[PDB]
């Protein structure tokens, strides 16, 4: 009977292990010891797909952080799947995914992975269909259950806004700006320790809106999509990538934290190759090198062998191209 | 097939016994003699909720008109139920009420019973879960289908809006005020004679905004939940209580009529206890003075022996401490 | 699984026989040598109506170009409908009529057939429900699937606004202009060649909002349903109905292309006969008359034996009253 339905129940924070909160000061993510801290880590796919598959499991979470140096997983919650597996199981499964994380000491960034435009409620595929009443109810419910949980360090608010060309709805910065700081107020309202993640069109790609329109909310971070051909200069070398990854979202990196979310590549034959993760590989110092100047975080897509561009090949974790080079960086890094 | 789905019918108001409009007159209601009218009576549960257990009977209305001195039910049609039963199942329950009660010459009020935040179509729990569509919708067919009836005296627009403390939406007067008015103009443009009811923020607790921005529509009623412990007062005593409730919602009063469409209490340690609803017993003379003294209806809630505070024990009426109490307040009034 | 859900190909253009797109230039449409063409046609049923008695087949337009002279087929999508077959499958059926309507060198106008007030979401009756977003998917999702195709010549964005007295909303001019702007900028997003068709209220009978405040796009034409009842003259006579007409929708075409979409009648104690389909019979000459003296396009409503008024009797196209006038009329023209 629908009136004996219970409330929602709040995350046990007493059955964690001691870690600490990661808080925005700045333009950098610091932790309880003030000390500068990164997030550096990987995609794994959605949970139900893994699911799936039977490999949704704690021993995932174990080969990436004993094994890949990570200190971060992102998950990207698209909203067929909330909606398949439904809100009260996918919860349940999340809460998995906190205590493994937890128990090996690494972080987890909540990611609504929709691909579209918003606030006209249209979407690049079906997948990440969704609405702003649903999009609301999905943080109102992630924040309410993960109050005061160190672990669920980042809520990135939407995936990839983007109009595809406008034939979505016509892009406008001060509509999505306003529907970002919409969904950080019903956030706040419930947990301030949370780091709300907000991200600009172009696929998450573009941030330069906010040079003179910046959220006007404190303890946010911004998201990048830097993926090798989002821009395209006339001739590939490092001069000329920095300078348009510059003037597009490196900048924002001098006065708010970044997290690129999502970056990678596959060679331009390789499995699942298209526009714009094709590269001959060159990218993958660049970007890092890129990264390390401005002390940006990142999560690699992705850590899965079906979803592209892969960073293995198979489910006993052999690395493809792009994997084995992000390997060896972030076990140097940890 | 889709394109034989027939349009829909209005109740017959031939099929109803003579009785009263009821009408908005400055700040009072009135009967079609001009005598100033009190709506006093009791909220009942969902239709839904008392058809699962066989207890949606004329025998409900007629235990309260006879027995408890009421005047007028509260109808608190939940959302999720109106789904459930589906809007021709419901609507042809809701007929059933109106007949029973337009018999006893009694009152309905009709509430789009959910708790939360519209604009931000954000709710206190799924059971209320609706949208501005679904809404309209509800008072699209409503107005519609019960043109004409003197038996609905109120249309009670959304039950208790609040923001959680903000945690749905932020709560903003200047949106609520032009949403409810958008209703208003749909209903108005379908029936005059209606009366629309309308709530502020805090679950209906807050009516000051009106003071500066009220509903620029005619014919409206005001609703407040004064529950016991909305009001807040660090020494519980009637002048203390009386100049908080003046401040957020008696002063409405002064203007346009006013339903306290939910009000009741249960002892702090009582079944189905909790904020805001908790008190000594002390409420109950406190809340039916002040509002005698205002000339504001009422309806308690509720009359059920599961839903919190409960004015019965069991369904063979046996009253719990509140409903002993209104009981005797309303077969006095009734007088 | 979802994840393995291909995305959406595009009509194969090459699939085609050569055929000129129509395009929008000042108050007329003109073909691609840039010569004055009119739209002359009718509606069939939805898709799905046709399909559910197997009468969806080549036959149907083969029979409307060869024997009753149309250039223009209008087909009217219904929201209830779409949802039945799913997009997938109703799209896969509209490529049959792009192909038999290419092959027989006539134009299809696709119409988002819905009664009510999008703004809102409200409507006339739940086959014609359907919600903003759903609107604009069906829209990218048809712009996508046509880009470049000749043969679909005009997309009417939203067939009949009408808040039905302001019960379903209040009617607003800027609203429902600014809606029809977003839309047309998502079509003209993905494919600039086609022609929205945007419609005033009143049933898209009264376009006078346009005097001063036109859709602020190029390439546009405006829609007509001048029913015979629409326009009301004491006296029924040509001076009459030209004057009223030339007041609330004829004036468009003097600066704007037209496209009365939806026309037509039935004796007032005809099959189907209401309000405002009901005439005599001289609202025939008469708006053959008016269209042709101001250039106006039109597709007649309605080429079925069951939805009315009827242009024919049967499936056989025995014609009805309103078909025999029209048939002689479309034929006539095509020469
Ligand atoms: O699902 C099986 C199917 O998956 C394909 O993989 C898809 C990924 O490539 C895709 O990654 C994209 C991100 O989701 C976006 O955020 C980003 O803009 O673009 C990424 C690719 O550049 O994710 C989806 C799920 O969201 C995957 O379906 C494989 O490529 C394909 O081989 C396989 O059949
Ligand atoms: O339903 C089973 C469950 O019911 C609980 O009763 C609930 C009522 O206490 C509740 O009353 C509230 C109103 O609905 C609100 O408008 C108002 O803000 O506060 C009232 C007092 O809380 O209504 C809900 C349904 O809407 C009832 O479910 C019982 O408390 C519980 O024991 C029982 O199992
Ligand atoms: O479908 C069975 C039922 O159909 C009735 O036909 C209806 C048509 O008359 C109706 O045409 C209307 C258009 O849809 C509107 O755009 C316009 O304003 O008015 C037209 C005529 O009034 O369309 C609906 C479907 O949209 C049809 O149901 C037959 O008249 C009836 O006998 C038959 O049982
Ligand atoms: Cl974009
Ligand atoms: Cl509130
Ligand atoms: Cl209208
Ligand atoms: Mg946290
Ligand atoms: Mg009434
Ligand atoms: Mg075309």
């Amino acid at each position: 009977d629908w009136w004996d339905i219970p409330y929602p129940s709040q995350f046990d924070v007493k059955s964690l292990k001691t870690q600490s909160f990661i808080s925005v000061k700045g333009n950098k993510f610091i932790d309880d010891k003030g000390k500068t801290f990164t997030f550096r880590g990987v995609n794994i796919a959605d949970t139900g797909k893994l699911l799936s598959r039977n490999q949704w499991q704690k021993s995932l979470f174990e080969e990436l952080a004993n094994n890949w140096g990570v200190n971060t997983i992102r998950l990207p919650i698209h909203p067929v799947s909330w909606r398949k597996l439904g809100p009260d199981v996918y919860l349940g499964h999340i809460d998995e995914a906190v205590r493994w994380a937890n128990d090996l000491g690494i972080y987890l960034i909540l990611d609504w992975h929709s691909i579209g435009y918003l606030p006209t409620e249209q979407y690049q595929h079906p997948m990440y269909d969704t609405t702003i009443k649903e999009t609301r109810d999905f943080w109102r419910r992630i924040t309410f259950r993960y109050q005061n949980v160190p672990t669920v360090a980042v809520y990135e608010l939407f995936n990839e806004p983007t109009t595809m060309g406008n034939t979505l709805g016509e892009r406008n910065w001060a509509e999505w700006k306003t529907l970002n700081e919409s969904l950080i107020d019903m956030i706040y309202a419930s947990d301030k320790t949370v780091i709300p993640l907000v991200a600009g069109f172009n696929w998450a790609y573009d941030l330069s809106p906010i040079k003179k329109a910046p959220i006007e909310r404190e303890g946010i971070a911004y998201a990048a999509h830097p993926y090798p051909q989002k821009a395209k200069p006339e001739v590939k070398n490092d001069k000329n990538f920095f300078k348009l990854w510059d003037e597009k979202w490196g900048f924002a990196a001098d006065t708010y934290p970044v997290i690129a979310t999502q970056l990678g590549w596959v060679q331009p034959d390789g499995y699942g190759a298209h526009i714009p993760v094709k590269d001959d590989g060159s990218y993958g110092p660049r970007i890092v090198k890129y990264m390390q100047k401005k002390g940006v975080s990142y999560t690699v897509w992705v850590f899965d062998p079906d979803w592209s561009p892969t960073m293995i090949n198979d489910w006993d974790f052999t690395p493809s191209e792009q994997g084995a080079f992000f390997k060896q960086v972030m076990l140097e890094a940890k």
